């Protein structure tokens, strides 16, 4: 390909403001303009986008903001001969600090004491409910990015940390690596388990009522993933019955979380809005990758983070 | 030192269950008794305690089961030859994590994902909000036992630690140790001022307006010490006025902390109500000093944590 033109879709102001990504790539060699819900698209066009649009495919490539492409009709781009690429590789230390975080709220109980500042309530934990993550279990569902920047934070922490992933192959700080054919004795012993996979034929479902009961009663479950990951009506009911202590969810299966969803009011549940990944700088975490493949597109290298 | 009997205080309560603390020490071999506040002690007699009271003079020893000695009359036990301990060395994992949960709900803005969790509101941060702790700066006032649990933890969240303590000395992961006149320039350019001192002389009313003003207006205070090495009001007035962005709070000037505060109102305040150093195990944990100094007594050997 030669590349003329990135198009930035208005649809990345969903994660980040257009103008300032576009700022970012002021020096790329080529020009960076604002694409608005209509526009039109052709040789020498590169697309930077939240999500899929139909007239991209007269673009030769489509770099999807997000890591997640779950949502792009891939076979679709492969029939048009149009590249599509996403963004991997870039959420490590947000997502492994929130789901830090999240682990850390739940032993140290400063959600609970959150809760009576609203109050102004000098409320005591019960002597039992206060804990430390040294010396406590952590399952990691997916060992990619996301994965690995959960796993290096708990480990660093103290956490005994076991995983799983697709191929059974070893990772750094994972005492084992399981397949996902053995979930069941991934996430048996653990505390917490984290979920950081992407939505697949396979994962879809994964964890339902079957894996709750699997699950520790003192455990809680993080999903970091995609919703639909968890089978949510599960999770509620497994919630409602004690089959698992609690959960920090940042993805649902609709989003935003609709307002009567039964999660939003356990003690020990955390909801966030989708923005485990969040940060100021995201404009410049992915123009970084863009820059990485315009050069590599300019040199007739593969392309990082092809998906089709 | 004959050692022949252990009086466990009723102000113990005040931290843990004492039931459970007199069945850790079953198999202390001396005989373990509960004490009321009325009690009268004598030659052999060790007390474990909250609190002071000035029955324990006539005892040989007393342990103080906090790290925290500074409401003991440290010149009267040395008058009475009554020797006193203290608990320091316990609570680097424990304040350790609350402290880096205290940084990361901070950089991840959990806490006001919380608040919108309460309005079932799916409220997204401004993109300016989130950061990463990795790249900060954390300077830890205080590199004692909590201080070095805090100093660990930021160090291998990808923090920049510097720190301040007496002596000046070197400690792990501290890339430079300030001693306590050059406070100002420790703290001017971090995004976390800790501090992890005791209440002393020199430390009482430390932090105040001026120390406000140096601090970037984008910092943090974290309190786990003692309330008095702040100024309190002066912190109100830091916050009202942007010197500092917030605040997370264990400790204050007078606790409970009542309920007319302003601390209590502010979006950027944590406050948590002297738990930073809670644990299911504290019986233990202190068990574990006690038993280590039956025995440094029995034998002659020098006592640990001795104050006087
Ligand atoms: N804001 C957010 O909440 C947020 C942000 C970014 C990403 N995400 C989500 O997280 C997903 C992962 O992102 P990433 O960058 O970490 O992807 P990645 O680096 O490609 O890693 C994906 C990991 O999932 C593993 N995996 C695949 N199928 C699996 C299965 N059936 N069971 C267990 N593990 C399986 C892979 O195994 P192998 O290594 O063996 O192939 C790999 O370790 C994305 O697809 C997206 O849905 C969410
Ligand atoms: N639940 C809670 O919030 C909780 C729990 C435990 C303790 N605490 C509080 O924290 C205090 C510290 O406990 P710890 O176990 O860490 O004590 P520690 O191990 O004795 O350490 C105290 C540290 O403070 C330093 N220090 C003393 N005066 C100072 C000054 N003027 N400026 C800067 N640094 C100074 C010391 O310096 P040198 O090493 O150079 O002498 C030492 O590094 C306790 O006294 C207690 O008040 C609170
Ligand atoms: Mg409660
Ligand atoms: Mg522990
Ligand atoms: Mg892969
Ligand atoms: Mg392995
Ligand atoms: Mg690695
Ligand atoms: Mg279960
Ligand atoms: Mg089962
Ligand atoms: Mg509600
Ligand atoms: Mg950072
Ligand atoms: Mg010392
Ligand atoms: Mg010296
Ligand atoms: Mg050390
Ligand atoms: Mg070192
Ligand atoms: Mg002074
Ligand atoms: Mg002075
Ligand atoms: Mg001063
Ligand atoms: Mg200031
Ligand atoms: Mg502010
Ligand atoms: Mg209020
Ligand atoms: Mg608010
Ligand atoms: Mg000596």
């Amino acid at each position: 390909m030669h590349i003329e033109r990135l198009a930035v879709d208005e649809s990345v102001g969903r994660a980040m403001p257009p103008q300032r990504f576009i700022e970012a790539l002021s020096d790329l060699g080529v020009p960076v303009e604002f694409a608005g819900e209509d526009e039109q698209f052709g040789p020498g066009d590169a697309v930077a986008s939240f999500g899929h649009r139909d007239a991209f495919l007269d673009a030769d490539w489509v770099h999807c903001i997000r890591a997640g492409y779950d949502e792009f009709p891939v076979g679709v781009y492969e029939e048009a001969g149009t590249y599509l690429t996403n963004s991997t590789g870039i959420h490590g230390t947000t997502v492994g600090e929130t789901v830090a975080g999240y682990m850390l709220t739940f032993a140290r109980r400063l959600h609970a004491y959150r809760d009576a500042q609203h109050d102004h309530a000098w409320d005591l934990p019960r002597y039992e409910e206060p804990f430390t993550l040294a010396g406590e279990r952590v399952c990691v569902v997916g060992l990619g990015t996301l994965g690995r920047g959960v796993v290096d934070r708990a480990a660093a922490l103290g956490m005994e940390v076991v995983g799983v992933r697709r191929s059974g192959d070893p990772v750094d700080n994972v005492s084992t690596v399981y397949t996902p054919d053995r979930l069941h004795e991934a996430i048996a012993d653990a505390r917490f388990v984290v979920l950081a996979t992407p939505l697949t034929d396979e994962t879809e479902g994964m964890v339902a009522a079957p894996e709750f009961e699997t699950m520790r009663e003192d455990a809680s479950l993080v999903n970091v993933a995609r919703g639909p990951v968890v089978v949510e009506s599960d999770l509620v009911a497994a919630l409602d019955s004690g089959d698992i202590a609690g959960a920090a969810l940042d993805v649902f299966s609709e989003e935003p979380l609709p307002e009567d969803s039964p999660l939003w009011d356990f003690e020990d549940v955390l909801i966030t809005p989708h923005v485990s990944a969040a940060t100021s700088k995201y404009h410049e975490d992915v123009a970084a990758l863009i820059r990485e493949n315009i050069e590599k597109i300019a040199t007739g290298d593969e392309l990082t983070n092809r998906v089709v």
